[PDB]
């Protein structure tokens, strides 16, 4: 499991309200979060499937 998969979700400073997904390793689940549209970190994916593929192979 790449180490980035343990990062808390990061909305960043932006004012957009975009739905993205992060891997929540404690929950063993990909979960939706709000992304502000700038300053993404790595635990940020377009879909739950993409998050699971990277982080729960």
């Amino acid at each position: 499991r790449p180490a980035f998969c343990l990062e808390p979700p990061y909305a960043g400073p932006g004012a957009a309200a975009i739905i993205r997904y992060f891997y929540n390793a404690a929950a063993g689940a990909a979960q939706a979060f709000v992304y502000g549209g700038v300053a993404a970190k790595r635990n940020n994916f377009a879909s739950a499937a993409d998050a699971l593929a990277a982080c729960a192979a």
